[PDB]
């Protein structure tokens, strides 16, 4: 029990061997590159640990993913299966068994925006007080893959001569459709867009207004 290390020595040397952590390099929607510097290397050194964690609240210090750089060699890494369209927090820092080193810089790297993978939800079509209101909700959170940044509107005729789109930005959720053409019915259909470009459509709702600017009703149709 008096030949090992000097746990006050080894403590000490961690500490000083400062980890620069440089701007992460953003790899895909789901991948971003970390790399670092080691000035003043620790003789007692056996990697390094990645923490990183995405935007949003959480519960401090304890709280975050670990990457586990298994050898002192490495100055990058890749860290994968990330949330896409998603602002991550990343740091590390040197660690020799037991012990470990003083935490990085923090850096913050966005993961790579792609189009919502989900419609918007509650897609509504209602005469307007010969308009309709169309009027939705955002995709669920996790399926936007990154900040919606508008909602495209298309209403399609079933004759498709007769179509109309529409843009509002991405914290509106409901747009007037001026005219229909009486006798016609129209698909009713909306996207939400983010910086990589339009996500699924919505299965269409269905209107058709008569002569007097009123919904007809498919039942009411074969009548």
């Amino acid at each position: 029990t008096s030949q090992g290390v000097d746990h006050k020595q080894v403590q000490r040397e961690l500490g000083n061997a400062v980890l620069h952590l440089h701007n992460p390099t953003v790899l895909s929607s789901s991948s971003i590159e970390v790399h670092w510097t080691v000035d003043q290397q620790s003789q007692y050194i056996q990697g390094y640990k990645i923490l990183y964690r995405p935007s949003g609240a959480n519960h401090g210090e304890s709280d975050w993913l670990v990457f586990e750089v298994r050898t002192p060699a490495k100055n990058s890494v890749v860290i994968p299966d990330l949330r896409k369209g998603v602002n991550y927090e990343i740091k590390a820092r040197p660690f020799f068994n037991e012990f470990q080193g003083a935490d990085s810089e923090i850096k913050f790297a966005k993961t790579l925006e792609e189009a919502p993978s989900a419609p918007p939800q509650g897609v509504t079509v209602s005469k307007n007080d010969t308009a309709i209101l169309v009027s939705w909700q955002p995709p669920p959170e996790d399926t936007q893959n990154g900040m919606v940044q508008e909602y495209k509107v298309w209403c399609l005729g079933n004759e498709t001569r007769y179509h109309i789109n529409k843009t509002v930005d991405g914290s509106t959720f409901s747009v007037v459709i001026p005219f229909l053409v009486p006798g016609i019915r129209y698909s009713v259909e909306v996207a939400a867009s983010t910086g990589a470009g339009s996500g699924v459509k919505s299965e269409p709702q269905f209107i058709q207004l008569d002569a007097h600017g009123n919904p007809v009703s498919p039942e009411d149709r074969v009548s």
